[PDB]
């Protein structure tokens, strides 16, 4: 029941807020900080997994993707026998599916397992976020695996940099964007929002490249913290522009079901609110 306990609070747990009142009224500091630290974890402990070799894979050995939502790996490794990577579907806007996976920074034993999973999910955009983890992307071309990835262009903006890869397996060539977000150190917050949201904005102004669409790969060194953090903020933003509405605790609770742990800190979950109540000026009007 401590398990039935944490699903129900997660199903159930809201505090929709007005645009008005996230704006003008929002609850204190201290309310915000209470309501964050009552949201259940829902990390899995290495017990629950029953993936035999799947330790020398994760980062951290506390921080485990859930298995009814974990990413399995198909058999395009031929050097390697398993389906696991540390990662999981994320749901999006109004609960639907497959809208992200959020993952750890790949170590360098994980590089091709990183790439076989953008392949396979058709994955077109990658969002990482740092504070400047092995690079697993080129400078110029380098071969992982089965998989060439060879940098097309490089353009740098404020606080992130995007690059256009095309990554190659055996025929066939797809595209893809990375967009690398270099302010965020771990278990904290930047010291602004603004870039924040630009980097939002260049994310929603992405063309779909892949043949059917595939999940957004969004990470960062644990792939809960500034993970979550990053795709609360879209979703917030989603309900903002379409309903004038949002449910910041709602949203937490949606993605600690698709992934323990997201959203590490009660000054994270605060600063989610700074950066929506900012993206509610933003909107446009008068």
């Amino acid at each position: 029941t401590p398990r039935e306990v944490t699903l129900h609070f997660l199903r159930t747990a809201g505090h929709p807020l007005t645009r008005w009142a996230l704006q003008r009224q929002p609850p204190s500091p201290k309310q915000l900080e209470e309501e964050f630290l009552k949201i259940p974890s829902n990390f899995v402990s290495p017990e629950d997994l029953d993936i035999p070799g799947h330790a020398s894979k994760d980062r951290y050995k506390t921080i485990l993707p859930n298995p009814q939502s974990r990413v399995c790996l198909g058999r395009a490794q031929s050097q390697e026998d398993g389906d696991y990577i540390n990662a999981n579907y994320i749901r999006g806007y109004d609960g639907k599916e497959k809208v992200y996976i959020a993952t750890q920074g790949p170590m360098p034993n994980t590089v091709s397992d990183f790439w076989e999973m953008v392949w396979q999910e058709e994955v077109s955009l990658i969002v990482m976020l740092t504070q400047l983890c092995v690079h697993y992307w080129p400078t110029e071309e380098e071969t992982y695996g089965p998989f060439q990835i060879r940098i097309q262009d490089m353009k740098e903006c404020p606080e992130y940099t995007v690059r256009q890869l095309t990554i190659q397996y055996q025929e066939e060539r797809r595209s893809v964007k990375h967009i690398l977000f270099s302010a965020w150190p771990a278990h904290q917050t930047p010291e602004s929002a603004g870039p924040l949201l630009r980097l939002v904005a260049e994310v929603e102004e992405s063309p779909e490249t892949a043949a059917h669409p595939g999940p957004i790969v969004v990470h960062s060194s644990a792939g809960i913290g500034r993970t979550g953090c990053f795709i609360a903020t879209r979703i917030g933003c989603q309900q903002l522009k379409a309903r004038g509405e949002v449910d910041i605790l709602g949203i937490v609770c949606q993605l600690r079901l698709d992934r323990g742990g997201m959203i590490a800190t009660a000054e994270q979950y605060q600063f989610l609110h700074h950066t929506l109540a900012l993206y509610a000026g933003q909107l446009p009007e008068e």
